[PDB]
């Protein structure tokens, strides 16, 4: 259902705070959800659990963990319907109401919930256990594989993506209420015809006893259009368009109305009116060419891992404005909903991406014993959930289906083909892409024609023609010539950068130095400006972030333009110089 | 009123989130709370606003700021009373409901609230504006003075303390409900007769029609004792005590009961049965001698300033447990209430401290034109609000009235005298202290005898000009001798350490190196261990933190044993060695 909010007809209780916490063990205490959890450990809830406790065993845990607390259902919610929702459980979440299992959810970055109305009475207290598993298989969405170390028998988790596999309840948890007759979902699609905006709306409600009313109210509070019935099309004369650096949001009020025109339910949905179209080599927002600038990001901060953080979000956006970035990509999984809402308000453009990284074992990637049909089912599901949650965001401008898949290999085409079709059928208003890895050159890639925009990740400077920028430059523009020659589509570089340690400086060409980072980005830009077909540049990455451990990762990925704590490297100042002065 | 909770009779709504934010300005919008703020800025609400926006004007701003958002009172609060509460607005907060002022509060680190029951009806939406001011004066409890830079006209805030003057709503904001008859306060006081535990309670409730019941439930869910009446003494045979090693917490449920046997209001107060006592030079918890190990801390993290953060809190306590630290002090303001609850559960011991730092201009500090009796009122007020909120925490084992006052100057004894009497009077169950500065030597100080425990801050700087260890050692020992000859009280060292940059190393004796910090702590310990009267050692500081700009401050205070982002310097390992053993 829709993201809960408080209305005149709905109440909303945060369940954030400290919960009791335990790992699964191998004792008789199988089934921790059947009684009061016995632990001194408390884990804060919007957070990944891994780095919270300064304990290796928790950090390295493979398998299930348990969060628990008591909840009291407000006494005045008899006569109403009520749910427990996890905005996200990374990767597999189970909800229990006193020992009854009431939801079982497999994706790691989208919402799930359970209607507990008939299990617990208003004003009753219950024990809420939420079990979350972190295990990845070749069928989970980021896929991976658990192994056992021979000598010690320690379980270990392998996977093919960079960022660390933080787990837990990294986003907030809620108790909320709706009326018996309630709104469940709303879809809004926005076109523009001259100066007139139009909203195609569709409301889905638990009942059609009593009817649906809509009002559309502008930023000044004046009702600018009205409509009746669950589905319809509204015109808005002289619209204020939502624009890439000037957000404008109307506010769509969907209500359920009884025989007496008495409101029995209501929901307020923020709406930006704007259009995305791809025309040849151009990416058009409101019929005008747009050029992405900004980053691929990560949900990653010092202690709470991937947990949502209001402050770092608002700061992160301020830093985007400060350097004149107009966009980012939700690199390698959907971010928290609040980020998308905030982007809507900040006038920031978003490439919104599924959790589908790691579909590459370079052993044939797309085969029965690796990334097969059952993985595609999970991928299809990821696509549906992402789209079902983020479809109404004006800031969301395109769907990214995957990141660095092995789109050069046999089987890749048979695997991906249905997916861009599924997306476009779920949401026909946005174009679809994926992020292409170096191995799938314009010659070798077998999947690119099935997409509306091409996104490329490239590290010519760093990984291959190492510190040889003149060699990287030639190879970069060879590759881009190939792509422009072969496809009539917009090109966005979604990765390009260099690991860089704050304070490490050199007047020579030296990788891992701030000078090198600047020089490489600056070369890439020179090359970008040589190609009419370029529609965007998003540096990798906004900020240093944590990775699986490895002799080649210096306490994480240090390709950030800011440090993990958001201090700017020289690179940051270079981008600021370029993005505040370019078109 | 008591820290609000959700019960069967009470509802609690978090108002944290992003709020509209504006700086005050000198335009005809002289009153932003009378209408929707159309600013595009949004500030997150458990946070200080200063480093959040990446904006100078906002960071350096002196004066009021406005937070704003709409709220809806739930439909079902009809028969109910409801309030808006700020846990804290630093330093001066105002709450507005649609153009109307309904609360005005002055301290920066304790809660305030307003009964809005009669202004807004159940199911109504209203505009909530909260004004927060950051100006310090000579009468604000951390005192200060606003000044004008002559060449630029720029407004600037002076003060005498280290930590940066972060402001805003650094703590959570709430809408909550309470029945017409409700409990408003509870005092518990715990003591021991043999193996039987004693709980004196007093419950203050809005009306006396229909009685009060108390149940005391143990960690297994067993009701272990009951009582009737608004106040009384409950006996807990074979009590499990709250100990520094090992928290045990009973759960006391105070209720109001109607004519029938029907619960009208209820409230769940965690209580740990424990005594604190000073005897000669010994600090006793449950009759056995106690030695404080741990830190002076601060509420300081990278972006959110002093904003409370559950993650950093849990981690910071794991690091304490990791290095075997058993205590910390709330230098230099009461910390979030949730930290004190968490301290109760973690078995960690707390010296709880007021905002009264910076009462020192080293011109005469204690005089009619400086820190005066009007200031003393704010100070008394600060003691009152702190003790009222933290009185029931078993973790809180001592009140610290001030940090680094000029306790050596004329006027200082006459200013301070009322204050420890006031504290002991509002809480007779704990001892009172203050953290003494290096100027106020055993000779010079004229306040110390008025307190129950002596806490010394003795950075080596007080003792040596050129970072010479043997020089520092001789002077620290001389001074500690003075204190132990002249007072029969426990001594706790509450500040010692060295500015230290992570990664700066030297095989020599070099200040600002990880080695120097190690050697200095270690030398201090050797000196402390020579003195029986020592009851404690808390290093300054737990972690690196932000300060006002000073060419002597390297983007803040680097005396942390951890970095701002909680990485250990060598000193952390050295402390871990000492505290995990003896
Ligand atoms: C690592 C990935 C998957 C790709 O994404 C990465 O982004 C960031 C990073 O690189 O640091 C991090 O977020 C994280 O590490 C990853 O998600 C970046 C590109 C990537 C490293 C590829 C290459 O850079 C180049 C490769 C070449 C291709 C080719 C044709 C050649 O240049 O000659 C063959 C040799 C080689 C090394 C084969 C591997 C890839 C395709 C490589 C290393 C794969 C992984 C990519």
């Amino acid at each position: 259902m829709l993201k809960p909010q408080q209305t005149t007809t709905r109440d909303l209780i945060s369940l954030d705070g400290l919960w009791k916490f335990a790992l699964a063990s191998d004792d008789n205490n199988t089934q921790p959800w059947t009684s009061q959890l016995k632990t001194s450990l408390e884990c804060p809830v919007p957070a990944s659990y891994n780095d919270i406790f300064a304990d290796s065993k928790i950090h390295d845990h493979v398998g299930w963990v348990y969060y628990q607390r008591d909840v009291i259902v407000p006494k005045g919610w008899s006569e109403e319907r009520y749910l427990v929702r996890c905005e996200a459980a990374t990767h597999h979440g189970r909800i229990y109401v006193n020992g009854n299992l009431v939801a079982d959810h497999v994706g790691g970055y989208t919402p799930f919930e359970a209607d507990i109305t008939d299990l617990v009475a208003a004003g009753e207290q219950f024990r809420l256990t939420i079990a979350v598993d972190n295990e990845l298989t070749y069928q989970t969405i980021p896929p991976g594989k658990v192994e056992i170390l021979e000598a010690t028998g320690k379980k270990v988790q392998t996977y093919q993506h960079d960022f660390y596999n933080y787990a837990g309840l990294a986003r907030s948890v809620w108790l909320y209420s709706v009326p018996q007759q309630h709104i469940q979902d709303i879809t809004v699609r926005t076109d523009v015809q001259g100066t007139t905006g139009l909203i195609d709306y569709n409301v889905v409600a638990s009942t059609t006893q009593g009817t649906i009313q809509v009002a559309v109210i502008d930023e000044d509070g004046t009702t600018v259009a009205t409509s009746s019935g669950s589905n319809g099309t509204i015109h808005i004369p002289s619209v204020h368009l939502w624009q890439p650096g000037a957000a404008y949001l109307y506010q769509l009020h969907a209500s359920i109305i009884d025989s007496s025109k008495k409101t029995i339910d209501t929901y307020k949905l923020a709406t930006g009116i704007r259009t995305v179209k791809v025309q040849g080599t151009q990416f058009l927002i409101n019929d005008k060419p747009f050029y992405f600038t900004g980053f691929g990001k990560h949900e990653d901060t010092n202690i709470r891992g991937k947990g949502h953080d209001d402050a770092y979000m608002v700061h992160d956006f301020q830093l985007l404005h400060w350097m004149g970035a107009n966009s980012f990509r939700t690199s390698h999984y959907p971010y928290a909903e609040e980020v998308m809402e905030y982007a809507d308000r900040q006038g920031i453009v978003v490439i919104d991406e599924t959790p589908a990284v790691g579909l590459a074992f370079s052993p044939a990637t797309f085969s029965p014993d690796r990334i097969n049909n059952k993985t595609r089912e999970a991928h299809a599901q990821a696509i549906r959930e992402l789209i079902h949650r983020d479809k109404n965001h004006p800031s969301v401008v395109m769907w990214s289906i995957a990141n660095d898949p092995a789109s050069n290999e046999d089987g890749a085409r048979e695997y991906f083909a249905p997916l861009p079709k599924l997306a476009r059928q779920l949401d026909p208003t946005r174009p679809v892409t994926f992020a292409n890895v170096g191995l799938a050159t314009y010659k070798a890639d077998r999947i690119a024609d099935l997409f509306d925009v091409l996104c490329l990740n490239r590290y010519f400077g760093w990984y291959t023609q190492t510190a040889e920028l003149d060699e990287a430059e030639a190879a970069l523009e060879e590759e881009l010539r190939g792509w422009t020659e072969k496809y009539d589509k917009p090109i966005v570089m979604t990765d390009y950068g260099a690991d860089t340690v704050a304070g490490l400086h050199s007047v020579m060409v030296t990788p891992w130095s701030e000078e090198f980072q600047v020089e490489m980005l600056d070369m890439y830009h020179r090359v970008f400006d040589r190609f009419e077909a370029m529609a965007g540049e998003q540096v990798w990455n906004f900020a240093d972030f944590q990775t699986a451990v490895g002799v080649s990762r210096v306490d994480g990925n240090k390709k950030g333009v800011f440090t993990r704590d958001r201090k700017p490297k020289a690179a940051a100042h270079l981008l600021r110089k370029r993005w505040t002065n370019l078109h």
